[PDB]
């Protein structure tokens, strides 16, 4: 297991546009295309992403290009953010992992007003992190995948991916 696959399957592959778990226009392994309404729109974001017009249908490769380049652009948010990188830097690379799935996919500035969960990861309180975690709109709008992400925070062991 590491990071990729763990958000492969979390987020599964679909290489025509569909709506996520929120609603809004996405494509491959969980590339949010945009927030917007429009499917005119959303597959304009596409075109400009994988630079030819696709008329919303990607390949298996482009879907992968665009899922390295998300998790790198994942990593990246965390180093140069002042709250969640010391609370990065203090975990081992499977909760890093955890830490990454819960960024990519509620960003950054979601993940960082997790101000008490951060605090628990950071003081390594692994079990109080996971009961604190899991009161979140995050856990009951997606409580399987909240469970999985968790459970590799509590642990340190990617049980939970099998």
């Amino acid at each position: 297991m590491n990071i990729f696959e763990m958000l492969r399957i979390d987020e599964g592959l679909r290489l025509k546009i569909y709506k996520d778990t929120e609603g809004y226009y996405t494509i491959g392994i969980g590339h949010l295309l945009t927030k917007s309404p429009s499917l005119n729109a959303a597959k304009s974001e596409l075109d400009k992403a994988i630079g030819r017009n696709t008329n919303g249908v990607i390949t298996k490769d482009e879907a992968e290009k665009l899922f390295n380049q998300d998790v790198d652009a994942a990593v990246r948010g965390i180093l140069r953010n002042a709250k969640l990188k010391p609370v990065y830097d203090s975990l081992d690379a499977v909760r890093r992992a955890a830490a990454i799935n819960m960024v990519f996919q509620m960003g950054e500035t979601g993940v960082a007003g997790f101000t008490n969960s951060l605090r628990m990861l950071q003081q390594k309180r692994w079990d109080e992190a996971a009961v604190n975690l899991a009161k979140s709109r995050w856990y009951n709008q997606t409580p399987n995948r909240a469970k999985r992400v968790i459970t590799t925070f509590r642990t340190g062991t990617w049980d939970a991916y099998k």
